[PDB]
């Protein structure tokens, strides 16, 4: 019973498919097209009131939070590249996110030295 829908979660550590490659992310938002809200995490706040900014609640995609429709409606994570900034701070759903283990990454491995290596 590989219990992996467990691993892609609230700063979950994750790899995710960039164009044609794995990299390593945290997860900072869970994205539930059930109900086309996401669940992120309250850590880097500002302080807040209180719950403000305590318990996140399945909240709706703001105005400027527009997930691509080809990931929207197949679970994603808000991630954070791990190795670049906040600049990369990408939604990566089931489409392209995978469980950091020793499996996934070893091809990622191989994966950096080979889509690397593809000289056409």
């Amino acid at each position: 019973m590989v219990d992996l829908e467990q691993e892609f979660a609230l700063g979950g550590r994750c790899l995710a498919f960039h164009g044609p490659l794995m990299y390593e992310a945290k997860i900072l938002k869970i994205w539930d097209p059930s109900s086309k809200m996401y669940t992120s995490i309250p850590n880097d706040k500002p302080g807040g009131s209180s719950q403000a900014t305590k318990e996140i609640k399945p909240q709706k995609l703001g105005e400027d939070e527009s997930i691509p429709e080809e990931i929207i409606n197949g679970k994603c994570f808000f991630i954070h590249y791990q190795g670049w900034k906040s600049s990369w701070d990408e939604w990566v759903g089931y489409d392209r996110i995978r469980a950091y283990n020793e499996e996934n990454i070893a091809m990622k491995k191989r994966l950096a030295n080979e889509a690397k290596e593809a000289k056409k």
